[PDB]
């Protein structure tokens, strides 16, 4: 868990993801499942 988290934030900063709520629902997700829905949603969004 302390390892997909921040690897999604970096890989939501590296995508050009300036979302403080993104970062945010990053440390709020508890679940793979949930980092996946985080980062899928904003990025589908971004592009």
């Amino acid at each position: 868990l302390k390892n997909a988290k921040e690897d999604a934030i970096a890989e939501l900063k590296k995508a050009g993801i300036t979302s403080d709520f993104x970062f945010n629902a990053x440390n709020k997700a508890k679940t793979v499942e949930e980092v996946n829905a985080l980062k899928n949603e904003i990025l589908k969004a971004h592009a």
